[PDB]
């Protein structure tokens, strides 16, 4: 009687990028005593929110849904819980909208998500981002820093490490025990182009680490197996990684 909307109409209007069906659900939610973080607005099997369905169904990397929904959550005071809403299924466990923004390789999206208070240390440790018998599932390091590093996004790494809202902890560790550097080691495949790419990524990561925090020696951080990055590169047979490791440890006596 007063423009009531259910979750399915919300997801539909989000997919087809229709905004007229959203300004009315704004007043609906404002008058229907419920917040957008309730269990009735998430996918009961995966926890997919309207923000996540907007991230999946993107149109040329742009959408008016996502800012409309950000402002609605801002007015609802549920902004922090929605901007950090993660999956609940055992497959995509721990995936947030920031990981999708890193995957789709959009700088403006990452900027808008970080500026709204997204969790920079969100861990995506689902069964998809792990190791198994075949097709491990494109393991990246379970961290947004590791994800931006292994996806060839240097500027995104710089923005994640030097944002004015929540600086990313470069010395952080994932659920497996791999740092950002151990993720760079694991992502190598001994071909030429990827070797040069991981070499440059390592160089820039080490430079930014020595600049932001000169006290932390990230090259001596061990995983849960007690293995240094050099030890990991030796055990996985990453020849070029060993070459660059030892070339950098020979040079720069400081």
């Amino acid at each position: 009687t007063l423009r009531l909307y259910d979750r399915r109409s919300i997801f539909e209007a989000v997919a087809q990028n229709n905004c007229q069906d959203l300004e009315s659900l704004l007043l609906f939610l404002q008058k229907s005593k419920k917040h957008l973080t309730d269990n009735e607005f998430k996918d009961p099997e995966t926890g997919k929110t309207c923000l996540l369905k907007a991230m999946l169904n993107l149109h040329d990397g742009q959408n008016t849904t996502i800012p409309l929904l950000l402002e609605i959550a801002r007015q609802t005071d549920s902004l922090k819980e929605l901007v950090n809403a993660s999956y609940t299924d055992s497959y995509y466990k721990g995936q947030t909208a920031l990981h999708i923004a890193i995957e789709r390789r959009n700088m403006a999206l990452v900027t808008l998500l970080v500026e709204n208070g997204a969790d920079v240390q969100a861990a995506a440790h689902g069964d998809f981002f792990k190791k198994t018998k075949g097709r491990p599932g494109f393991y990246f390091g379970e961290l947004p820093l590791s994800l931006a590093a292994c996806t060839n996004q240097l500027g995104i790494v710089k923005f994640l490490l030097q944002n004015s809202w929540q600086t990313a902890d470069i010395s952080a560790r994932d659920s497996v025990g791999n740092t950002v550097l151990h993720a760079l080691v694991e992502v190598a495949d001994n071909t030429a182009d990827n070797t040069k790419f991981v070499t440059s990524m390592y160089n820039e990561i080490l430079m930014l680490g020595a600049k932001l925090h000169p006290t932390l020696k990230l090259e001596e951080l061990t995983n849960k197996k007690g293995m240094t990055p050099l030890a990991l590169a030796a055990g996985t047979g990453k020849i070029g990684v060993l070459a660059y490791i030892l070339q950098r440890e020979i040079q720069e006596p400081e």
